[PDB]
C-alpha cells in the first residue's frame, strides 16, 4: 500500500529568490494547460507601508489610491515582486491588489524571521504566506470541508472519492490528521472500496442518495474510530492526495447506538430511594459527573459508567442528592474546532436550574413542595376531546411581560412574573376574567421554556421604570453614546423616552435609537431562543436560584385553569437551539455529542441557520427522543393542554404523529399545532406542512384568511404597505390614495375569506367570484391551492399575532383617510368577526381586544416594555409613541409618517368600545353548536354563502348554517339555522335571500343595544334585513313546535 503524500513533482517553482536587502513575493495564479501567452498582470500590485510591527520596507509608496507597484515580472506560475527593504530583519506589512480591490482581504506581515529567504508565496483568497510557490500549490491539497459522510456502520458516501484508485478512512483518536514535514500522512487509516448505497441508506438520506457511496470492511471497530477524528482521504495510483475532508457522523452514530440509547431514560432521575443520571455521548472519551454544592464548590467528581450498547453514561447515588446542582464534564472530540475539548455543561434533560442556567439540580418534580395546594386535581376547564370540542377553542396569544409589566394595580414584586396572573384584584386579571366569561378559551403562552436571551442575574438588568443611573451602570454601550449625559440626571429610562417623542420622527428617531441600546440588557424577548427545552424561564419566577420557579409556575398555570377558566397552551421551539459549537455559553446540546442535535450543510458540516439561529436535527433518532421526552414532562408535570410548534414545517411529519401518539397515552385529549409553511427540507423528509397534514389531526395556522381580511402580505414593505388593502380595511369598496386594487381582486380576497370562515377546507364547494362553482382547493392563494384541509379542527384562523404587524396598525397603514376613527374601531371589530365566527380554530394576538398598537414595529421580539405595552387601565392602545425601530422598519418610515396622523389615537372611549365588539363576538361564538361543527363532512352539509358570484355586493359576507330537516338531526334546539352577515363597506346593504322566512337578530346582541355591532340593524316586515355601514348582524331561526325547514345548502 502506497504511502500518501502531497503534490512534489508536478509542482511550481520559484521565480525568483530575494537577494541583499531586498524581499520577494509571489502571487501564485498558473494559467491553463492550453495558455499560450504570458498572462496580464498590469493591473495586479501591492500597497506597502511600514508601523510599529514592521518597518522593514524602504520607503514604501503611501496613499492608498496608488497602484504602481506593479509585478517586477512574471512566469507560468504567476506575478512576483522585488521589494526594497531597509534591512533584512524584521518584517513588512502586505495587501495583495487587483486596482484598488483586495485579492486577499486580511493584512498581511511577511516576517523575516519566519521565512529567512525574505522569498514568500500567497494566493487570492487565502491570506496565508508561504515559504515557496510549491507550498502554497500544495496548500490547496490539504483536509477541507466536511462532505463525507459516515451514514451507517460500513457506508462512506463522499464525492470526492469518485474514480480515485486511493480511497481511505484516517483516524486519530487525540491528534488532527495532517501531513507530516515529509509531505505524509503517517497516521492509522482503514481501507475503503467503491460499493452502491443500500435501500436503508437511500430511504433514511433521500438527499445524499446520489452521492458515491464506499464501503468499509466490516471488521471496523467504529466505536473506537468515532472515538476520535477521522477524514476521508482519496488520492491517485502513484500516492499523490486528490483531496481529504472531515467526515459527518450522525448516520452512523444513530445506526450503532440510537436504538439502545432510545430504550434508556435520561436526566437525573430522583426518586425518594436513590437516583440515576444518565446522559447519551456516543463519542465521549470521558465523562464525570460533577456535584456542586449550594455555593457553587465542587464537592465531589464521579467520572461516569459507559454503556457500550447505547453509548450513554450513568452514575447512581443515594437519595441525599436531591437539590444538588451538578454538571457533566466533558472529554470529546467536536468536528468543528477539530479537537478534543474539556468543558462542563448542563444536562440536557435538566428539570431545574440555577440562576441563569449556570448549573442543572436534581430534582423530582412529583414532590408536594414543589406543587400548589390541591394541584394533582386541577381539572382543564374546555374540553378538547371530539372534533366539536376542539372547534370551541379561541385561543389568546399572550407574554409574561406584555401582560402585566404596565399593570401599576399589580404588585410591583410581581410585574413581568409568572405570579402576577394571581392578582385577582388587578387590571389586568379581571380584563382576562372577563375575557373568559365572554368566550375566550384558551390562553397561549410565548416561550415559558429557559430562554437564553435575557440575563437571570437580576444586579445585571436594567428595565425602563428604573432610574438611567442603573441602565448606565449595566449597559457600557449605552454610557458611551450620545445619551452618557443622562447617566448623572434624575430620571428614569420611561420618564427619558417620554420625553424624547415631542422630536421623535423619520429624521430624528430618538426614541428607538435609545430603546435599542436598552434592549441589550432590560428583561423583555419574546424568548424563541432555547437554552433548556425542559425547565422553567427563570426570569418570571420572583426567585431564579433553584427549584422555586417550578411551584410558582404551576400556581400560574392553576390560576389560569381553575380562576380564569381557560385551558393552557405552550409555544415550544424544538426547531432550533440558542447556539452550537464547543465555545458558546448557552451551547448545550452540540457541546456534548457534536455535530448530532444540529442540522448540518451536506458539504461544509456548517450548522444550518434557516430558522434564524442553529437548526436542530428532529429527523435523528435521539433528539425526536428529548422532543417527545420533553413534551411529557409539559403534558404530565405541568398539565399543559395543548402545544404550538413554532416553525414545526422543519420537522418531519412522521416525528411530529410519533410525538402525538405516545402523549396523547398521557392525555388522550392533547392538542397540537404550528407553523406548517414551507421549510424546504422536503429534500430530506416529508415536512410537517399544511399539505401534507391533512386528515392528520395536527392543526396549522392558515395564512388564506389571514392575508385576504389584513391585506397584502407578510414581505410588504413600503407603499405596498398601505396599497394592499383587505377586506377589513374596505379593498375596492373605500380605496385609499395609492391602491390599485381592482374589484376583481376584492372579490378574490372575498371567496379567500368565505373559505376560511368554512374551515379552509380542501374539497368545500362554493360559487366564486365569476359564478363558477370551485372546491376550496382550486381557490388560490399565491398560486397554490387555497382550501387544504380535511376538518376545521385543522385550521387555525387568525387576523394577528406576535409575528408582523398589529392588526390596529395594518388598518392604520390601509384605511382611507375619509375613514374615521370609529369606523377604524368597526374595521378592526369587522376584521376579528371573519375569524371569532368562521369555522376554523380561532387565534388572536392578546390585546386585539384593546386595538393594540406597536408603533408600527413588524418585528417586535427585543422591541422591549416600550413597543409592546399594553395598557390595562385603557388610557390608550399605545400607538404613535415613537418610529420603530430603524434596522427593520427604517424603509417604513416615509409611508408611517404619511399615514400616521390620519386619525386620532384611540382612547378609553374607543378602548371600551372595541372590548364590547369583541367580547359580543366571543360570545356569540359559543351561543350556538353551530358555530363550531367540528367535522368536515358536516361542514359541507350545513354551511353554505348568499351574495357570491359575478353580481354580488362587494365586501357583504353572509353565511349561512343549516339546522333544518335536511341537513339532519337538530343540533340546537333553539333554531333551525343561522344567518352571519358581515357588511364590509361604507354603504347600508340590504338582504332580500329571506324574504318570508321570519329571522330574529340575536338576542346577545339585542342585549347590547347600540353599543352592537348589529346597531342600526333592521329586520323589515316583508322579511328582508337591511345592514348599516361596517356591521355584523347575527340572526336566527326560531325552531317551533317541530324542527324546521332551516337553511339547506343549495345543489352546485
Ligand atoms: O435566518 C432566517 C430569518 O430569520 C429572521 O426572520 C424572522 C422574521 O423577522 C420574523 O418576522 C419571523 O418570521 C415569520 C413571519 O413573520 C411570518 O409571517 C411567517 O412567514 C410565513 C408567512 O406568514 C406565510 O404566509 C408563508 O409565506 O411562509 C412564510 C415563511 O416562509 O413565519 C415566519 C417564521 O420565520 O421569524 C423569522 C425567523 O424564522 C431574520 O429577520 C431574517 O432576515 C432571516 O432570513
Ligand atoms: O445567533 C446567530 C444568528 O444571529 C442572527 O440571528 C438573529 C436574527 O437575525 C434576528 O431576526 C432574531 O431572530 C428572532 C426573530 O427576529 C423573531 O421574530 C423570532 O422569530 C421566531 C418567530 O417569532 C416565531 O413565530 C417563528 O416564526 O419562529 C421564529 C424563529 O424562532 O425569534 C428569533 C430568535 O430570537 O435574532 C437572531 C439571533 O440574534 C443572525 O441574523 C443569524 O444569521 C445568526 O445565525
Ligand atoms: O495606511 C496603513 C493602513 O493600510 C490599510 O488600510 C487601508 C484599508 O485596508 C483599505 O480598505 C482602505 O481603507 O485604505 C486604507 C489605507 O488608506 C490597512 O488595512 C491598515 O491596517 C493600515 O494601518
Ligand atoms: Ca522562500
Ligand atoms: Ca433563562
Ligand atoms: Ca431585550
Ligand atoms: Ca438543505
Ligand atoms: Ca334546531
Amino acid at each position: 500500500d502506497v504511502v500518501v503524500r502531497l503534490p512534489d513533482v508536478a509542482v511550481p517553482g520559484e521565480a525568483v529568490q530575494a537577494s541583499a536587502r531586498q524581499a520577494v513575493i509571489h502571487l501564485v495564479d498558473i494559467a491553463g494547460i492550453t495558455s499560450s501567452t504570458p498572462a496580464d498582470y498590469a493591473t495586479k500590485n501591492l500597497y506597502l507601508w511600514n508601523n510599529e510591527t514592521c518597518d522593514a520596507l524602504s520607503a514604501p509608496v503611501a496613499d492608498w489610491n496608488d497602484v504602481s507597484t506593479t509585478p517586477t515580472g512574471s512566469d507560468k506560475y504567476g506575478p512576483y515582486w522585488v521589494i526594497p527593504l531597509t534591512k533584512e530583519s524584521g518584517c513588512i506589512n502586505v495587501i495583495v491588489r487587483d486596482g484598488t480591490n483586495k485579492l486577499i482581504d486580511s493584512d498581511l506581515r511577511v516576517s523575516f524571521s519566519d521565512f529567512t529567504d525574505r522569498t514568500v508565496s500567497v494566493i487570492a483568497g487565502n491570506s496565508a504566506v508561504y515559504d515557496s510557490r510549491a507550498d502554497a500549490f500544495r496548500a490547496a491539497f490539504g483536509v477541507a470541508l466536511a462532505d463525507a459522510h459516515w451514514v451507517d456502520k460500513t457506508t462512506l458516501l463522499w464525492p470526492g472519492g469518485e474514480n480515485k484508485p486511493i480511497v481511505r478512512l484516517y483516524y486519530s483518536h487525540s491528534s488532527k490528521v495532517a501531513a507530516d514535514s515529509n509531505g505524509e500522512f503517517s497516521d492509522k487509516y482503514v481501507k475503503l472500496t467503491p460499493t452502491t448505497v443500500n435501500q436503508q441508506v437511500s430511504m433514511r438520506f433521500p438527499h445524499l442518495a446520489s452521492y458515491p457511496a464506499f464501503k468499509l470492511p466490516d471488521d471496523v471497530n467504529v466505536d473506537e474510530l468515532l472515538q476520535g477524528e477521522t477524514v476521508a482521504i482519496a488520492a491517485e495510483s502513484d500516492g499523490i492526495l486528490s483531496s481529504a475532508t472531515q467526515v459527518q457522523t450522525a448516520g452512523v452514530l444513530d445506526d450503532t447506538y440510537a436504538a439502545a440509547a432510545e430504550a434508556l431514560s435520561y436526566g437525573a432521575q430522583l426518586t425518594d430511594s436513590g437516583v440515576t443520571f444518565r446522559v447519551w455521548a456516543p463519542t465521549a472519551q470521558q465523562v464525570e459527573l460533577v456535584i456542586y454544592s449550594a455555593d457553587k464548590k465542587v464537592i465531589a467528581s464521579h467520572p461516569m459508567t459507559r454503556d457500550s450498547a447505547s453509548g450513554a453514561w450513568s452514575w447512581q447515588g443515594g437519595s441525599d442528592l436531591k437539590g444538588a446542582f451538578y454538571r457533566y464534564a466533558m472529554t470529546v472530540y467536536h468536528p468543528q474546532s477539530r479537537k478534543v475539548e474539556q468543558y462542563e455543561v448542563t444536562d440536557p434533560y435538566a428539570h431545574s436550574l440555577s440562576t441563569n442556567s449556570e448549573y442543572s439540580q436534581v430534582v423530582d418534580l412529583n414532590d408536594s413542595a414543589l406543587k400548589p395546594e390541591g394541584w394533582d386535581g386541577l381539572t382543564m376547564p374546555h374540553a378538547q376531546k371530539t372534533k366539536a370540542d376542539l372547534a370551541k377553542m379561541t385561543i389568546h396569544e399572550s407574554h409574561i411581560r406584555d401582560l402585566s409589566a404596565w399593570d401599576q394595580t399589580v404588585p410591583a414584586e410581581l410585574r413581568g412574573k409568572y405570579l402576577a396572573l394571581t392578582a385577582q384584584e388587578s387590571n389586568m386579571v379581571q380584563h382576562l376574567k372577563q375575557l373568559s366569561a365572554s368566550g375566550v378559551t384558551h390562553i397561549e403562552l410565548l416561550p415559558v421554556f429557559d430562554l437564553a436571551t435575557v440575563n437571570e442575574f437580576s444586579d445585571k438588568v436594567a428595565d425602563i421604570q428604573q432610574p438611567f443611573s442603573r441602565l448606565c451602570e449595566v449597559n457600557s454601550a449605552v454610557k458611551s453614546s450620545e445619551f452618557a449625559g443622562y447617566c448623572d440626571s434624575g430620571s428614569t429610562v420611561e420618564e427619558v423616552l417620554t420625553q424624547l417623542k415631542q422630536n421623535d420622527s423619520k429624521d430624528n428617531p430618538q426614541v428607538q435609537a435609545l430603546n435599542t441600546l436598552v434592549a441589550q440588557t432590560d428583561s423583555y424577548n419574546w424568548g424563541y431562543d432555547p437554552f433548556h427545552y425542559t425547565v422553567p424561564e427563570g426570569s418570571y419566577a420572583t426567585d431564579p436560584e433553584g427549584t422555586a420557579r417550578i411551584k410558582e409556575f404551576r400556581t400560574m398555570i392553576q390560576a389560569i385553569k381553575q380562576d380564569l377558566g381557560m385551558n393552557v397552551i405552550m409555544d415550544v421551539v424544538y426547531n432550533h437551539t440558542n447556539a452550537a459549537g464547543p465555545t458558546d455559553r448557552t451551547s448545550v446540546l452540540d457541546k456534548i455529542v457534536p455535530w448530532y442535535y444540529q442540522r448540518l450543510n451536506e458539504t461544509t458540516g456548517s450548522v444550518e441557520s434557516a430558522t434564524c439561529c442553529s437548526d436542530s436535527a428532529p429527523e435523528h433518532r435521539m433528539f425526536a427522543k428529548l422532543i417527545a421526552d420533553s413534551l411529557a414532562v409539559w403534558t404530565t408535570d405541568y398539565k399543559i393542554d395543548g402545544f404550538r410548534f413554532d416553525l414545526m414545517l422543519y420537522h418531519p411529519k412522521a416525528q411530529i404523529l410519533s410525538a402525538w401518539e405516545r402523549i396523547k397515552a398521557l392525555n388522550p385529549d392533547i392538542y397540537f399545532f404550528g407553523e406548517g409553511w414551507d421549510s424546504n427540507q422536503s429534500d430530506r423528509f416529508e415536512i410537517a406542512s399544511q399539505i401534507n397534514l391533512k386528515g392528520t389531526g395536527i392543526g396549522t395556522f392558515s395564512d388564506r384568511l389571514r392575508d385576504a381580511v389584513r391585506g397584502g402580505g407578510p414581505f410588504d414593505s413600503g407603499d405596498a404597505l398601505r396599497q394592499n388593502q383587505g377586506v377589513g380595511s374596505g379593498a375596492g369598496v373605500l380605496p385609499n390614495e395609492l391602491t390599485t386594487l381592482s374589484d376583481d381582486q376584492a372579490r378574490h380576497l372575498a371567496d379567500l375569506t368565505r373559505l376560511g370562515m368554512a374551515g379552509n377546507l380542501a374539497d368545500f364547494v362554493l360559487i366564486d367570484k365569476d359564478g363558477a362553482v370551485k372546491r376550496g382547493s382550486e381557490i388560490d392563494y399565491n398560486g397554490a391551492p387555497g382550501g387544504y384541509a380535511a376538518d376545521p379542527t385543522e385550521v387555525v384562523n387568525y387576523v394577528s399575532k406576535h409575528d408582523n404587524q398589529t392588526l390596529w396598525d395594518m388598518i392604520s397603514y390601509k384605511a382611507a383617510q375619509e375613514a374615521d376613527l370609529d369606523t377604524r374601531v368597526r374595521m378592526q371589530a369587522v376584521s376579528l368577526a371573519t375569524v371569532m365566527l368562521g369555522q376554523g380554530i380561532a387565534f388572536d394576538q392578546q390585546g386585539s381586544e384593546l386595538l393594540r398598537s406597536k408603533s408600527f414595529t413588524r418585528d417586535s421580539y427585543d422591541s422591549g416594555d416600550w413597543f409592546n405595552r399594553v395598557d390595562y387601565s385603557l388610557q390608550d392602545n399605545n400607538y404613535n409613541v415613537g418610529m420603530p425601530r430603524s434596522s427593520d422598519d427604517g424603509s417604513n418610515y416615509d409611508i408611517i409618517a404619511r399615514v400616521k396622523d390620519a386619525v386620532a389615537t384611540p382612547g378609553e372611549t374607543e378602548l371600551k368600545q372595541m372590548t364590547a365588539f369583541y367580547q359580543e363576538l366571543t360570545a356569540l361564538r359559543k351561543s350556538s353548536p353551530l358555530f363550531t361543527l367540528g367535522d368536515g363532512a358536516t361542514v359541507m352539509k350545513r354551511v353554505d354563502f348568499r351574495n357570491t358570484g359575478a353580481d354580488q355586493q362587494t365586501g357583504l359576507l353572509v353565511m349561512t348554517i343549516d339546522d333544518g330537516m335536511q341537513a339532519g338531526a337538530s343540533l340546537d334546539s333553539r333554531v333551525d339555522g343561522i344567518v352571519v352577515a358581515i357588511n364590509a363597506a361604507p354603504e347600508s346593504r340590504t338582504l332580500q335571500d329571506f324574504a318570508g322566512t321570519s329571522l330574529q337578530l340575536s338576542a346577545i346582541q339585542q342585549a347590547a343595544g347600540d353599543r352592537s355591532l348589529a346597531s342600526g340593524v333592521q329586520v323589515a316586515a316583508d322579511g328582508s334585513v337591511t345592514l348599516p355601514a361596517w356591521s355584523v348582524a347575527v340572526l336566527e331561526l326560531p325552531q317551533g313546535e317541530s324542527q324546521g325547514a332551516g337553511l339547506p345548502v343549495s345543489s352546485k
